[PDB]
């Protein structure tokens, strides 16, 4: 069983990105499985009416098309603040409720190694760039 | 000097070891003292003592009556992905109503993309500086 819960199945959301492969399959889950079998598949569009599963490498190009749903290679990728493809743990994560972001900028200034910060939801996260 | 980005009445101090302490009449004057020292990241000014405590390291917040803790400048108001030296995105796209994983897909699918940010409806792609 693959998780297909992170994207809408009934909003007619397609991607125009050029195909890497096309097959027909019986479910969104099966289309995800086809994506995951291809090293360079980043996302897919499955059509519930035609049963076509279009696997794609490039960045999604969203558009509207009846019966389409567009899913990622996997729903496991749930990072949103600053998210490295190769992985990069924050140097620090603090609750900064009631603080301005400029105090998170101050934290980064004062933290050796800190190249950038994020301040989503008043949480101050510090990061070093990787290499 | 804009001193409005932080609270003045919430008794917020910082324990960070200080660079120095001086006396001043206002938070704005404390911020000025902070800006005169190259390594001052933040300060705690106290309403009652009139002491302005200039600090280099990361804030260490705590509660202390009459304290207020401000940054070197309120102007550093970036809150998404904020590079200390600046960094323009490779790409900025409208991904309203999409899971973060589809922004991950966008970064995977974009040569040069090292990382992404997806707060709100905007999927932003970056290469490292
Ligand atoms: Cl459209
Ligand atoms: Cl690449």
């Amino acid at each position: 069983q693959l998780d297909v819960s992170c994207f809408a199945h009934d909003k007619n959301i397609g991607s125009r990105t050029e195909q890497l492969s096309v097959v027909h399959v019986a479910s969104a889950q099966d289309c995800m499985k086809e994506c995951q079998a291809l090293p360079t598949c980043s996302h897919f569009t499955y059509n519930k009416n035609s049963k076509k599963c279009h696997l794609k490498a490039g960045a999604p190009e969203f558009y509207t098309y009846t019966g389409d749903m567009t899913g990622p290679r996997s729903c496991e990728h749930n990072c949103s603040d600053a998210c490295w493809m190769d992985g990069n743990n924050p140097l620090a994560v603090w609750d900064y409720s009631g603080q301005p972001p400029a105090l998170c900028w101050a934290a980064c200034m004062g933290t050796p190694g800190c190249d950038l910060y994020t301040f989503q939801g008043m949480t101050c996260k510090l990061y070093s760039q990787t290499s």
